[PDB]
């Protein structure tokens, strides 16, 4: 063994996070780490306090997704200070160094959502109009803010196009229901509804259809990939899952860890990550990695590249030497 690696799980409330837990595991148990898991279940002062508990222990590394983005900082500097390696794991922190983060290609996650919105709202007569109800994540998630960021940029170019946008706090799907719910009784013509992760839209199917709605009626879209979007998919309900590379980021993880611990540098460029070109850049917050999304339709949910459809790489993860 290389030692003990500590992930400092936000939540194990949806299948992202406890398929990161999995993945994460097992992958870096294939490269020779032992992987502990804390869970903050979205209380900050329980994961700031995990922080100085995981320092005491001092690891070979710790892994964290922090609950909120602000509030971390002043632990990573600590642990890196008490010498140890961190890595940040999907939610990306700008504002302090790590040793590595591994992160989805979140702005443009939110471009392919738009795309395919101006498309499922393009008129017979060339024109986009309707009305949007985007449904964020919890304000204090990267993710779902620069997602957010790129899904606006696209929707804002066609001004008949009328966005309504009220965030899930903490990443609720109670609250995405409620959302739903009440905006629909006030906005009848809501054509489309974006909400940033799949376990959002199971609230927003029950909603939709306790109004009477069925499949189809009112487009659907979620932005992460999750088994029940898929399912959501296949049942018709939902049109569109702009997915985020679960595996592949936690992959990428595994496959750096040994340069991580080593303190070796890690080379800017272009990267295969179970079959994704995955991009490396030296940034002021550290080593890089940004992995793509991909639209998963009717068309190609059954794709077993996509991780909804839990089929993990075969194949042994191996340290980049
Ligand atoms: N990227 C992840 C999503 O997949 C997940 O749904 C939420 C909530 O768990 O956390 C993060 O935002």
């Amino acid at each position: 063994t290389k030692g003990m690696v500590y992930y400092l799980v936000p939540t194990l409330l949806d299948e992202f996070q406890t398929g990161s837990v999995n993945a994460l595991s097992m992958f870096l148990g294939q490269v020779g780490y032992e992987m502990k898991t804390l869970n903050a279940d979205n209380k900050t002062d329980a994961q700031q306090s995990q922080m100085n508990d995981v320092i005491a222990l001092k690891p070979a590394a710790i892994i964290l997704a922090a609950v909120d983005f602000n509030a971390l900082k002043p632990s990573i500097e600590a642990a890196r200070a008490a010498g140890i390696p961190v890595v940040e794991f999907d939610r990306q922190i700008t504002s302090t160094p790590s040793d590595f983060t591994s992160v989805a290609g979140t702005v443009e996650i939110g471009h392919i959502a738009g795309d395919h919105a101006i498309s499922l709202l393009k008129g017979k007569n060339g024109d986009v109009k309707g009305k949007i109800l985007q449904v964020p994540g919890d304000p204090g998630d990267p993710y779902t803010l620069d997602i957010q960021k790129g899904f606006e940029e696209k929707i804002k170019a066609f001004p008949g196009v009328k966005i309504i946008s009220v965030p899930a706090v903490q990443w609720e799907a109670s609250a995405a229901g409620t959302i739903v719910s009440d905006q629909m009784l006030a906005n009848p013509d809501i054509d489309l509804i974006f909400l940033h992760a799949a376990h959002l839209s199971v609230a927003a199917v029950a909603s939709l259809e306790a109004a009477g709605k069925k499949p189809g009626d009112v487009m659907l879209m979620s932005s992460n990939g999750a088994p029940v979007g898929l399912d959501l998919i296949r049942k018709g309900w939902l049109n569109v899952e702009v997915e985020q590379p679960l595996y592949a980021q936690a992959a990428a993880i595994a496959m750096f860890m040994d340069k991580v611990v080593g303190k070796k540098p890690i080379k800017a460029g272009d990267y295969d990550v179970l079959g994704l070109k995955s991009v490396v850049t030296m940034e002021t917050w550290g080593p890089n990695i940004k992995i793509p999304g991909s639209a998963i339709t009717k068309e190609n949910v059954d794709n077993p590249s996509f991780w909804g459809n839990l089929k993990p790489p075969t194949a042994a993860i191996k340290s980049v030497e």
